[PDB]
């Protein structure tokens, strides 16, 4: 496969098929890798990188998938911005919807929560990322921490987790009573029926499993 990306010598170029009519320089044995977020051309550069850290980062750390943008900046709408260390990462202005299980409800009361006292979702991770590193706070993905070089997907993911915890540490007498109110869902955080909006409204999906 023919390959010409942004940083292709300029004979490369003009050597490609045409169209159809009505500092770095990549080298002869140069490879190019696929952001996996915007889709173009790299050159890959990852062997090189493993010794030689003065080479930008071009893949997530978790899923080790590649990615442009801390390479030389990706374009293209949704990214946000899709490879930073875990705790400059931009999640967009819209990472709080569904951030609890995946559920509104749940969601939106946090989201009250934080407006109410004036607090963002980067505060929120912050606190978080300081629980996380004091073994307060857990991963799935147990290894991952404030400065992993990760993607928009992988953070996300990590971000729920930790969301959920913060949620969890919330007081009751600092939530609206309507929110303590509601009683348990025998099936907790991961049931399945929480995701009709009758059912999110009527149980309480911050709590884990009942067994006895
Ligand atoms: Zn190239
Ligand atoms: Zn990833
Ligand atoms: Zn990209
Ligand atoms: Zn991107
Ligand atoms: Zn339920």
């Amino acid at each position: 496969p023919y390959v010409v990306c942004r940083q292709c010598p300029e004979y490369r170029r003009q050597a490609a098929q045409p169209p159809h009519c009505p500092d770095y320089v990549c080298p002869l044995q140069g490879s190019h890798a696929l952001c996996t977020c915007c889709f173009q051309p790299m050159p890959d550069r990852r062997v090189e990188r493993e010794q030689d850290p003065r080479v930008a980062p071009q893949q997530c750390a978790v899923c080790l998938q590649p990615f442009c943008h801390l390479y030389w900046g990706c374009t293209r709408t949704g990214c946000y911005g899709c490879l930073a260390p875990f705790c400059e990462l931009n999640l967009g202005d819209k990472c709080l919807d569904g951030v609890l299980n995946n559920n509104s409800y749940e969601s939106d009361i946090l989201k009250n929560y934080l407006a109410t006292r004036g607090l963002t979702w980067k505060n929120m991770l912050t606190e978080s990322l300081v629980a996380l590193q004091r073994g307060v706070f857990l991963l799935s993905d147990y290894r991952v921490t404030g400065d992993t070089v990760l993607c928009y997907c992988c953070g996300l993911r990590s971000f729920r987790e930790l969301t959920y915890q913060y949620r969890q540490n919330i007081p009751a007498s600092e939530l609206p009573v309507a929110v303590t109110s509601r009683p348990d869902c025998y099936w907790g955080r991961n049931c399945r029926t929480q995701v009709k909006a009758h059912h999110a409204m009527k149980f309480n999906h911050i709590c884990e499993q009942t067994r006895f």
